């Protein structure tokens, strides 16, 4: 007595499903007796009162009336009289390829690590149909790209999802960002298909140290360079983004005597003075830098500075004698005081220019560089000078040039 | 006539250095007559007008006087009288090891990456010495450690300098802080050396992604479970620290029945329900959950919530029969009415009670599990009793049970 019927969904109004008259046992000569007529609160069928034949009244939609199930079965009761009966009759419906799969959203962004090694598995989202059997089993297919490719794997029940497969390593400096196309075909008839593109955004990682422009940064400065003056300004570039970017400057195998000296920024790597230059205590000045980045990333370089001399210095004048006393009966040539003379600069501006201001009975005689005495040229009597006053100037070859004077007092004793 | 001394530095007062009147050509005769002294702005040295010894006077400090130069040569100009004649002395001051080295500080940080792959050299501080020669020509040694060695390499002038080496690769999770002891040791004579600890800061990096404690998440709710109310709460564990350690949590592969069912929480992995439950619609969701961090680690994982049926769905009648009209002649055994039943829940809950509710001349006679049919029992008058309202009442077994009645009325028509 139970009778199944298989029809395809979204038939039109009045498509015939089957002769209940006929597959019931009943017959033409009859139908009015009988009265059929359908009983179901879902008005999907009807029956003709005619000739006794099973009609669709509504939109039979699949989707909506069973979902994503498998089978899809509407059971009805048909009611005839004179005698009353029950007749239990079943629809199954038969699902077609009527709805193309979809995805989330359009656009989707994936960070992707630029350690990624080759071969790493990203998992993508997969498309959804509101068919069943194969009307809903994707095919996954992805544009050709040099650096990812497709994975496509099944599920224990059969579905299939794609994943993003890498087989280029990635380079933020290279190029930041992918643009990727992915398709979803069905195995229905006919094939439904839609597409989605995939943004992929390189993240960023340290795999550049710092790297300085110059391996050495010489540079020359005078001596008596003021206190806060640029001496130069060391260099690091940096091809990363971010922390990885930025960089710090800091010495290294420093001293006191340079730390009380000079002084390095560590963000804009300006080299400047703190404390005072001298070309008589040091002339060269050798310091290696550091440049360590967010990922700790290290980069050493070395800085010479040299200095120049300046004609700061004064002529030293130093004078001896035999307690400052002569006697008057002294022959020509006999030495009277003995000059020395040392000057602290380097070059012309230590080379010292020794000479007698004023006229007296003596005369300067140059033995060494820096050494000269004092010999007497004239006459000598106590009785009409008793004292002279001489004074020694020194001057030296500098530019501009410095002098000091040093008078000593030259008492005359009587003969024997 | 020039002559050179060499005599070691920091010697008492008064020692020998040299007899001048005899290296130069005087004698004990003439010692008082010539009357030595010596010349020099700095009292280390004096000669004695009685022998003509050169003798020490001051304390000779080589690293006040000459610093890190090599030589170290102290020049000075003896002066005799009767004749006044100029005597250059140079003295040669040697240098001996009396100052031990040090370093700049004496905890010293170094943070270094986990990342560092064996053999990584890092950079460590030399140690400075005011002497020169041999007593300033430092050699380094390192603490033994199972994951660092010293590495002693030389500049171009012959100076030592240390740099850290790794041999072992380092890990946070293990070990996050060492401690190293190094020492430089002098070649002077005697030996001093001084010794600074080095605390070696290991730095994080993302070497660890997220575990979730369990690879499937299953439990079991009811039917209408409240909106708002907790199902099950994911974990995942992450090794590592800062940024590399926050977990965020997402659903993935998830439809929009599902998003507007429930709620995954990102940072608290606590799962929710936003929406209604409802057995007859879908008894099972199958839900993936995504676990990432700092580092882009991904984790994932399932999620399956089963919904038990809960009886909240009354028995349903359906009835039907010739117009409502009975003859009064009819025989015992015809049938009336038609009655069909049926329950959207499932097992005991769906089971339906059918009975006939008051005293009537009928009979429900039960054909399957959900059909019935009204036949008539008694005698029929339309002169007597012109109409019946028979109430038919339907029950399920579900704790709590529920039911429904609906009232049907049938007239009596005369006979033929
Ligand atoms: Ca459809
Ligand atoms: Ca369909
Ligand atoms: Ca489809
Ligand atoms: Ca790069
Ligand atoms: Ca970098
Ligand atoms: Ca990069
Ligand atoms: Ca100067
Ligand atoms: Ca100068
Ligand atoms: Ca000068
Ligand atoms: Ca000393
Ligand atoms: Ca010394
Ligand atoms: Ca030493
Ligand atoms: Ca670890
Ligand atoms: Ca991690
Ligand atoms: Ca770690
Ligand atoms: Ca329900
Ligand atoms: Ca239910
Ligand atoms: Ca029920």
């Amino acid at each position: 007595e139970p009778i199944r019927y298989a029809i395809p969904e979204e038939l039109d109004r009045g498509s015939l499903v089957g002769n209940l008259a006929k597959d019931l046992g009943f017959g033409v000569g009859d139908l009015p007796t009988r009265n059929l007529r359908v009983i179901a609160e879902k008005k999907f069928f009807t029956v003709s009162p005619e000739n006794g034949n099973l009609l669709v009244s509504d939109r039979i939609d699949r989707e909506e009336i069973c979902g994503k199930k498998s089978t899809c079965v509407l059971e009805f009761e048909m009611v005839a009289e004179k005698p009353l009966n029950f007749f239990h009759v079943t629809v199954l419906i038969q699902d077609i390829n009527d709805n193309p799969p979809t995805f989330s959203q359009n656009i989707t962004e994936l960070e992707i690590s630029e350690l990624a090694l080759t071969g790493a598995t990203f998992a993508l989202e997969s498309a959804q149909d509101p068919d069943v059997g194969v009307n809903s089993l994707q095919q996954y297919y992805l544009s050709p790209d040099p650096h990812f490719s497709l994975i496509q794997k099944e599920n224990l029940d059969g579905s299939r999802y794609p994943e993003l497969v890498l087989k280029a390593p990635l380079d933020r400096e290279e190029q930041p960002h992918h643009h990727l196309v992915l398709t979803a075909v069905d195995g229905g008839e006919p094939s439904r298909s839609c597409t989605t593109q995939i943004r992929v955004i390189v993240a960023d990682a340290n795999d550049n140290p710092p790297v300085f422009t110059q391996d050495m940064y010489r540079v020359n400065v005078a001596e008596n360079l003021p206190a806060g003056s640029s001496v130069l300004k060391v260099m690091a570039i940096d091809m990363d983004e971010g922390i990885n970017a930025e960089i710090i400057y800091a010495f290294i195998n420093i001293g006191k005597e340079v730390r009380q000296l000079f002084k390095l920024d560590s963000k804009t790597g300006e080299l400047t003075t703190i404390g005072e230059l001298d070309f008589e205590e040091r002339d060269s000045y050798t310091i290696g830098v550091e440049a360590k980045d967010g990922g700790h990333h290290t980069a050493y370089c070395k800085v010479q500075i040299d200095i120049s001399d300046e004609n700061d210095n004064a002529p030293e004048i130093t004078l001896a004698s035999e307690s400052q006393h002569i006697q008057e009966d002294a022959e020509l040539g006999t030495a009277v005081a003995l000059i020395k003379t040392h000057d602290l600069d380097s070059g012309f501006n230590g080379e010292i220019l020794c000479q007698l201001k004023g006229n007296f009975p003596f005369k300067i005689v140059q033995d060494t560089k820096n050494t000269y005495r004092l010999v007497t040229d004239g006459a000598l009597d106590r009785e009409q000078i008793p004292e002279y006053n001489v004074t020694i100037t020194a001057t030296d070859k500098g530019n501009p040039p410095l002098s000091s004077s040093k008078t000593i007092t030259l008492h005359i004793l009587d003969a024997a």
